[PDB]
């Protein structure tokens, strides 16, 4: 075994909540969901894609859903987004 | 189908790189890896756990690995951490 206690010194530590509550909400649904930023489409239920979209404060993205609950699911993400996630 | 183009207004947009390059490095290995912050253990290869550890700049965590490459794998995470991920 190999072990180290180390200090996290980068700005946002390991903060990733946004993509967190997002993917959590997006995941609660059966509707397939996508997030498109500048012609880059990614699965809204995948934290990786979200993180890879490099979406920052100020970015406009296209949120799409298609499924038996596509309406309630976008209302969510959108509502979640609109609160600033908290902030 | 339901679609909305919306602006991302929260601070860090959807920025989650840290947990990103971390889990990416941690995932490249066979050694099982853990991240323990204040007696909270989580799989270093799981972005969810990382994000849930609520690790911020300044936090000390315990990094452990156990496997055929446990040595090279901690050197990684540690080296990755030590650069501030970039910053």
């Amino acid at each position: 075994m190999k072990e180290v206690t180390i200090e996290i010194k980068n700005k946002t530590g390991l903060h990733a909540r946004p993509a967190a509550l997002f993917v959590q909400t997006a995941s609660k649904f059966s509707s397939q969901i996508w997030v498109e930023k500048d012609n880059k489409k990614v699965n809204a239920k995948s934290i990786m894609g979200i993180m890879s979209l490099g979406v920052s404060q100020g970015n406009v993205v296209k949120l799409s859903a298609e499924g038996d609950d596509e309406e309630e699911a976008i209302k969510a993400l959108v509502d979640l987004i609109e609160s600033k996630f908290g902030e």
